[PDB]
Parts: C-alpha cells; sequence; structure tokens
C-alpha cells in the first residue's frame, strides 16, 4: 500500500511524500520486522539509496535510539503522541531543514514519528509549506493525507491529525504569511473563564463531573474542579444547555498552552491524552479577549465516532485577560 516500500530488497513503511521528503515509522530496537521497521534496515536504506545525502528526524518524546546507527545524522524534535510541537521548536526544526536543504538539490530529509502520521504529517506538512510546493495548510495537510493515509482528495479530512495538529500547521502558515517567518511577539495573558455549550448528554450534563488542567511548559499551572469551586465557580443553564465557570487563579500564561478536561463520568469516554477532550493553542496567536473551537477543532471530539456525545453545537470557549507588565 501508500505506506509500504517493497522495492530492491527492502520492506520498510516508508514513504517518498515527494521525492526528497520522506514519512516513516519508528526505526525499532533489534531484527523483528512483525509491524515495526527494523533500525537496520532503515539505516542500511539510508545509507544506501541516499548516501551522505539524508538527515532523520525523531519526533518522539517518548524514545530516543542508537543516532550513530545514522552517522549522527539525527535531529530530535520532542513532541508527545497525539500532540503538538511548540511554535519554537517548530521553527527551530523548519530553520534546520531549510540550511541543510539548500546545501545540496539531492539532500533528502525522512520525519517520522511512531506511526509515521500525526506528528510526522504537522511537521511535513509545515515542510511543503516553507518549501512552496503549496500556499495553504488545508492542502499540504490534504496532500500528506493523500501520500501517507487511506485519505483521498476530495474526502473529508479525518484519521490523519489532531484538531491541535491540524491548528499548528495554519500558525505555521500565519507565520510565514503575516510574520516574515518570524515567532510572533509575546503575548501574556490569563484565563478567566471557560464556556461549553451543548453540556447535555456530556458526562452528567451539567459540568458537575469536570475539571480543567492548564498545562505550559509540561508543567501543570492550574487545576479548575468545576463542582466543587475549586479555583473556579461553576453555573449551569438548563435551557441555553451551556456551562460557564469563572476561572481563578490562573497564572500568567505565554507561549503553547495544552487545556485538559477530565471528567468523573463513567459514561464520558477517554480518547487520546487520557481525557475525553483537550486543546493546544498560542496565546501570541489570540485575536480578542477569547478563542473558542467549534467540535472539528477540539482534540477527541474531531473524531465522528464520538458525535453522538459531542453534538454539533458542542464548542468550548476560553475568555482571557492581558496579563502584560
Amino acid at each position: 500500500n501508500k505506506r509500504r516500500y517493497r522495492k530492491d530488497g527492502f520492506d520498510l513503511d516508508l514513504t517518498y511524500v515527494t521525492d526528497h521528503v520522506i514519512a516513516m515509522s519508528f526505526p525499532s530496537s533489534g531484527r523483528q520486522s512483525l509491524f515495526r521497521n527494523p533500525i537496520g534496515e532503515v539505516s542500511r536504506f539510508f545509507k544506501t539509496k541516499h548516501p551522505d545525502k539524508f538527515r532523520i528526524y525523531n519526533l518522539c518524546s517518548e524514545r530516543g535510539y542508537d543516532e550513530t546507527k545514522f552517522d549522527n545524522h539525527v535531529y530530535r524534535v520532542m513532541i508527545d503522541d497525539h500532540n503538538v510541537p511548540t511554535l519554537v521548536d517548530l521553527l527551530k526544526f523548519i530553520d534546520d531543514a531549510k540550511v541543510w536543504m539548500t546545501s545540496d538539490p539531492d539532500h533528502v530529509i525522512a520525519i517520522h514519528s511512531k506511526g509515521g502520521k500525526g506528528r510526522t504529517g504537522t511537521l511535513v506538512s509545515s515542510w511543503l509549506l516553507e518549501d512552496g510546493k503549496f500556499d495553504t495548510a488545508k492542502e499540504a495537510l490534504e496532500y500528506f493525507g493523500s501520500r501517507r493515509t487511506d485519505f483521498e482528495v476530495g474526502d473529508v479530512f479525518q484519521g490523519v491529525e489532531t484538531a491541535s495538529q491540524i491548528r499548528y500547521v495554519g500558525y505555521f502558515e500565519k507565520i510565514k504569511k503575516n510574520y516574515g517567518g518570524q515567532l510572533p511577539p509575546m503575548k501574556k495573558l490569563k484565563v478567566t473563564g471557560v464556556t461549553i455549550t451543548a453540556i447535555q448528554g456530556v458526562g452528567r450534563g451539567n459540568g458537575s463531573d469536570l475539571s480543567m488542567q492548564i498545562v505550559s511548559e509540561r508543567q501543570e499551572v492550574l487545576l479548575c474542579k468545576f463542582a466543587e469551586g475549586y479555583n473556579c465557580a461553576l453555573q449551569y443553564d438548563a435551557t441555553d444547555d451551556c456551562v460557564t465557570c469563572e476561572v481563578k487563579n490562573c497564572p500568567v500564561l505565554a507561549g503553547d498552552i495544552k487545556v485538559r478536561f477530565m471528567s468523573t463520568s463513567k459514561s464520558l469516554p477517554r480518547g487520546y491524552d487520557n481525557c475525553p477532550f483537550y486543546f493546544w493553542f498560542n496565546t501570541s496567536l489570540v485575536e480578542g479577549d477569547h478563542v473558542t473551537l467549534k467540535r472539528e477543532e477540539i482534540d477527541n471530539p474531531h473524531k465522528k465516532k464520538t458525535w453522538k456525545i459531542y453534538r454539533d453545537n458542542f464548542t468550548v470557549k476560553l475568555t482571557f485577560s492581558d496579563a502584560e507588565d
């Protein structure tokens, strides 16, 4: 299939997205080939097919390997599975790839994660935008999906990227188009409220099961427990089918922020990230005093299998205060 390179004595989960941009799965330990690419075979592939002209990107925070197998031509981007790089790390990756690629037209980059799907697609699609093959994140993402997955142009773009992964490729597009490729200026914010619409059928259907964790730089910076008023104050409106919660004591936030919603309900499934729903945003790219995410823009409700629970008007809005000095 599309994911499989079966040629010249190799049998690998490896795709030429373009002639010079490869997406692949994790180069795995030992010789076993049952649903994995053995690192000895992957390193042999590159040394044979692209001698002295490859660079490998390992996007997994969870696992490295002996990079000397690849003649020390490995660059790590620490991304958790089903999550995103920081914008700083994304731009650093883009510059590293740019420097490498500009020096020789036969240079290649090989980007991998665990399966070579969501995290890989975030960086491959961003690279394709940088390299000018596409002008829009949507087209770059769909191209990656068309090459690396069963997705076909004209299909609903599902099964490839989390919602935040899609958002972060969009952030890169905005950085290229509006900020000259430079990191946007810092914006310091505090979250002061969260509003969730279409709450009926979600856990207890009134916010009472929910909690919200804010994470910055891989650390919890705030936890709110709605029923109890732990760092918050909950209001439920049955007629408007919504909960509104004042968020208290938020520290100053800057950069890439991850927000996770947890539940005590045994009727609300967990998706990725060990929670019912979550998302990332960057404070610098916030417009005005809030960010509102529709169902398709939130990680886990983005999957259609969940749409009996998260109905079409399910949204999450964060309200912010300006937290500059």
